[PDB]
């Protein structure tokens, strides 16, 4: 029917450039013969045509069938997708565009001892006649969230930006809007509440189910992208560690390391001998440790007769088969 | 309920900042006690509350009666206002936001020798079964424009941006979108056509009719706002001129320039005499000429014996009663 | 030793560039042959040599006899000058550098029902044993303000910056610092107090008494600078207005505007005839006045009430008065 | 066989952007439908076609006769024009692109007591065999300059950028190049000398002689262009000044002003009466003259000497003379 | 005389900044005590003086013997060098400064059906009476290119900038100039043609033959520069890969890998056992190859075919080969 | 009293941003919930509370016991700490904030043949009557420096900026100030001299002795901080190198490498066989060592003389020694 595999990418903003940067880091650089046209290509994967588009246009064109793949925030996906079974998240966490969609209410007067959705719902002020008015851009997700949390008496007004104005303006009581830093809303005398968070968004690789099950090339490129993306993301959270351990043999050392359950797993330790002039004073284990627990791991393996540790970076980590690929095939099935 | 008169200003972009620049030039500067909020005041006019909003919501809030006045582009006004007669344009030409909503088609294929709206409506390819597809943001105004120029075989897809893409992407045959500088649509191999323009927009002051009639202070402040805005805008296209004519009296000279009908009128000339000694060589006429016709007016005055001319700037020009104020009272039924 | 008149200008910040802007608007532009040296010149005044320094050092050098004139905030002058009689404020208000030195305390703690400086003095917790701890850069001015307000029980810690966080940090109970934008100290949960303002500051022209009497040309150039500065500052608050009025003579019209006391008190109106054309002459009369910017629209409405038609508003660049009070006041401060 | 009138404008740098700002200020705004082409239009003048070019290409294209008019620095005009009689400076002073082409020599070495052209010319070192080596961009003007002053023993290595290096590098003894700020060559241990500057440049309006005589509308638009530029430029050097004079009559006060010769020379003063009220009398009269900006303060002194009270200074956008002296000079250069 | 070894580096623009970044990436960082001067130095190599010059002055000074080494574009080398045998290209591809000198012609005109240089040479419009006019900065290389392709009906004009104008301006038929991104000449209705590329350029390391042969240190420092540069540039195209193979022995694994000819060319694999968690030991074996970045994914797939499992990719900073063929080729050019 | 551990970090300038960069690279990133406060956290360490402060106030609060740890320059530590023995420098060398406090002297006048501190002392001009006047912000250190080097008659004037002016405006004979780039004082015609440097400075980790001994948590987090920081700083001066050697056996090549004393010491080499091809196996062996960056090329020459060929240089992000010399030094400073 159509020859090329079409990837939609954000066109404007920091979301656009962060996406292009992530792609360059995975050897999926975008190239553009005509810089102020909206068509481009990733040469790494021939037959992959990219189309710069606004996040919701990407969701719209995935549904309408004019795109096969896309990168968008989970906010825009769940709002305009509306739970359509054709939209499949391939990677749910590209580690940018971090924000959450949450409820904000005034600190001020009638809301002062209210720090929970339970306690907000508990108030006597709201029956069907005078309901809890709440301004949002998420005209789909707001209703669904309130129904799903058993609150019947709410009325949503829509605004296309600057929602913080609504409570000061008197046009609503609460709001439902994106937050990432938390700056704006204390400065407009608003506050979040426990269980106010509707979802935590970030950039995601998304695909049409019909596109992937339909054409082998679409399934194959999605697989390549997934692997290249997670290989990059995994590596960004890992170091390779080279520690010098005391011991008579290589295999003796290997055990002591392999005994410690806290000590970081990978595929497994390698151990080669560290020479000196007299022969074989230390043994060099080569493991692969998460950045979060680097110092802990250094401390642990000092207790097990370790000495000099050499931390070096990783570019990529390709696991033989990703849990996400399994999960994706499972999401495709029905 | 509400006590205050409310002016909605654009919150974002060049539109926002140009608006604030204009208001400062007319002694209507906005002052913000809390810069991170959306509330503000214009000190010059007491009881006048400024809410920064998106242009779309300025229109909506004017209709929902949550704003009284607003500054907004005619594109956004006619699109989301939908001709609603509660919305009255007080000033239609604040001289920024200059752009036009017009149709653009490709220039390559079947359109190579199609340079008119009727020329493309004439084409056979478009039928009730497979019609002319046009991508637009202006979901309301497009259909309306096609009807009013007799084009029945048309279908409208929506998009949120990057409409230039759609012909190349093959999701549409033409687009209906804003154009100012005009570069963007050569860069995507598109062209405007004869009579393809739907409207020419710029920033405009508008007012709720229900607010003007039934809320105190609204018609008052609208009058002040209108006179101040116009006084500035008028003065921007004028110079005061002081030219030295040759003659034997003030009234002799006065009659010469007053009998030049091409000469630029103000309310009228003013003569004082220019002194010397060998007493009263030239006579100094002071008129007020449009900037557009300066050098012409200087040549004209040289034909009437004029020598030295001094051009100087004007800050404001207040006519006794503006035609725009008259036209408002006329639109109110008066 | 020295043979040139020296003007100290601020070296750093908005304060520096605001100063340089103001001097350019008054035809006193600073030229600089070596953009990152500290010496410079104002050419419009022969033998005037600029030296860029920190505000603090401008006060020091005025006192030390190394500068003759300086532009400096009143906060800095009073703190580092300490009411020294050699330092005279020539112009107390150049309408930039606006801020105030005021006391701030936490909203949260025991200070919820405390919004007056004597309410703060009233509180029982403080005594010579364990006094009111207060952080400030203004280590001279703080003590003086509270001695002068009869508050004996205070201890002054001294910081050089980031004072808004001393209460959070438990190093002091209140602070004494500058406020201008207003935002910073509500964001650190502090508040201002009634009577807690020590002084209003802004950029000011100061001069050395020793210099004015003792160095040739200083007083002459102080005079010129004062006059140009004030003319510009007065001019920035005025428009020239040309209203067209209805009358059968020049003087008839001149009365109706002069018998309106609400109408602006310039030096006085100028009436001249507006000619017009089958063959007629001289309908309106054009009065020219000099109205404050604040009350423009008011004064337009006033003139329309007495038969006014078209108003043309135009800018003023300088307004030189015959003799400013400030010049007389300076000579009186000098005993001249 | 070209049919439009063609103005060459600098395509690059601050030269380019100052040129466009000047033409905007004179209602000769440049409009460009395709910003990434080099062709453009000035709408105010019908038939006028701008071409953005590098200054030396502007000169080369005026000579080859692909342009009619151009704006370039007198530096590049003189270098590449070479005294060609087809080029005529219509305006030699647009008040931007200010720089001088001059000789710079080392401070440090055998030059410490050499502060003059003749002083360095007289020195015994330089001879037919080993000459005075001079690094320069200006390959035409260097030889011409030093022949015209009489320095036989000189050799001209050419370089096209970064000339201050040449002395320090050893490739030459002196440079000939552009200076403005005077900063750069203190930092490379060099100095200018007396009688060492070849030329003082700024932006200039230049016209082809063949174009003015030969092509329809060139001489006509050169006139318009000159008169609008000159009007703007004159107005930037002037103010209008209105002063209040105590007097009996308006001819009496005029006599007092006109017989002060050092006071400014606008075509002439205007006196109108100032009405005041007592009773509606008309005590003083309002003189309005137009005064050079540099001379504003003296002119106010000079007016207060003649019982002048309060002065209002205000700006001028343009001043058109009846016939600008430059137009008389241009016609003179054309053999009229 | 002169003691020091001199490297010319571009002074201006992006060429300058990219050259300085590359040298920093090779531990050949330039240090500059006086940023306003043109002299500087690289510490890592002793007695090496850096001089910032415009790229054509670099080529000019290499010829005159005032520089020993230089980094410039092959365009400016060939245009100003003119095949001079004193100039030798040591490294012809530093992977920045990429552009191509090519002929461009109109799209519209009569030129729509010519997309080849011989197809425009086939056009019979051009004779000795009225030849093919072509404007260019490259006055030496233009004729020499046209001569060598057999087109004697051409006359060259010279412009120094804004050459895309010359067709629309009417002053020439085609142009010869630099292209990289490709956008600028679409915007002026021009197109390239097949075979019309005169030269593909990039930044190159160049040396004077007289300097290498007859100056102490040059050949030595050239050797070091060449190797440090090429080591960095090679490592930018490579990764190191640590893949886990299923095997019964280390040498069994090594065989399976080396039996793949399509698999990467490291000097060889380094296999080591990977230990496993009751008392189990040593199931996987870890090879380390060194694959090009181009072929990474392919090579992972190739490895997974041979029972490869987890792969770890990590960066290289430098790859020093034993002998660089570029170094051997240099010595060859010195008759050595 | 107070429950958190408190680290002072610079609040303004490059000093502040370079500090936060270093802390980011050592997994000690600062997280600020409220950017417009001066309080912050490092999440990596439990109960650690960052306070942004001016460097002077970090020293002042370390003495007053309101902070436990700080990062400041050694310039600020010795001026404001004044050898106080509660203040202990934990790491003296964070490789940013590089400058030196040193005397500068005019080059022009009586000081032309004065390039030494003793030559300056020796000068007859200075006496108890009229001393050597020297301008400085370092009110404590200047006098102490002069008394330590027996300069008998010296008056010290204070300034808080723009000291380079002080000679030019005749208020001082010399200055004592920070110098980093060294450019600022050629511009203002000053020079440093032999023995001018009072101290060389850079950013340093500093701890309160009472806080280490008395407040538990501190010593533990100091250990952690020191180890992470030095681990980073050491890794910035190393590469890992993987040369491969021709050899018959594995400890044969280990020998030849360990016999070279000039070759890179780490803890020692590792070596594994490199396999390569009817059927051939195990030609050369891959040595892996850890060379300092400054000595990289030297080490590669060295390894080639031992029959080495290919070298693969790669980056290290941290090097953790088992126990650091600076930690031992810290303990011994706690009488331990
Ligand atoms: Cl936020
Ligand atoms: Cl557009
Ligand atoms: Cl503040
Ligand atoms: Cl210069
Ligand atoms: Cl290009
Ligand atoms: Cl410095």
């Amino acid at each position: 029917s159509r020859q090329e595999i079409r990837l939609g990418l954000p066109s404007k903003g920091r979301m656009s450039s962060d996406t292009l940067d992530l792609l360059k880091d995975c050897q999926l650089s975008v190239k553009q013969v005509n810089p102020r046209q909206y068509v481009a290509q990733i040469p790494q994967i021939s037959n992959l045509e990219v189309w710069f588009q606004r996040p919701k246009d990407i969701v719209r064109k995935l549904l309408s069938g004019d795109l096969d793949l896309g990168i968008v925030g989970l906010d825009v996906l769940t709002e305009f997708g509306q739970g359509n079974e054709d939209l499949i998240v391939v990677h749910e966490a590209l580690e940018y565009g971090d924000c959450r969609l949450s409820i904000a209410i005034p600190q001020y007067g009638i809301f002062e001892n209210v720090n929970s959705l339970e306690e907000l719902a508990k108030m006597p002020q709201w029956t069907e006649d005078k309901p809890l008015r709440v301004a949002t851009g998420f005209t789909y997700l707001g209703p669904k969230f309130m129904k799903d949390n058993g609150i019947k008496h709410v009325a949503f007004s829509t605004a296309d930006g600057a929602l913080e104005a609504a409570p000061a303006m008197g046009i609503a009581d609460a709001i439902l809007d994106l937050v990432s830093s938390g700056t704006t809303l204390k400065e407009n005398n608003l506050k979040e509440i426990e269980g106010g968070t509707v979802l935590e968004s970030q950039a995601a690789l998304v695909a049409s189910r019909r596109s992937m099950i339909g054409r082998k090339g679409v399934l194959e490129t999605t697989h390549e992208m997934l692997e290249r993306l997670e290989a990059h993301l995994r590596a960004m959270g890992q170091f390779t560690v080279v520690a010098n351990m005391r011991g008579s043999s290589a295999e003796e050392v290997a055990e002591r390391v392999l005994s410690q359950p806290s000590l970081a797993g990978l595929q497994g330790p390698t151990v080669s001998p560290v020479f000196c002039k007299r022969s074989a004073d230390y043994y060099a284990i080569v493991i692969c440790v998460p950045k979060k627990a680097l110092y802990k791991s250094i401390q642990q393996l000092r207790a097990i007769g370790g000495s000099g540790v050499l931390v070096s970076p990783l570019t990529y980590i390709f696991d033989e088969e990703t849990p996400r690929w399994r999960q994706l095939l499972s999401k495709l099935g029905l």
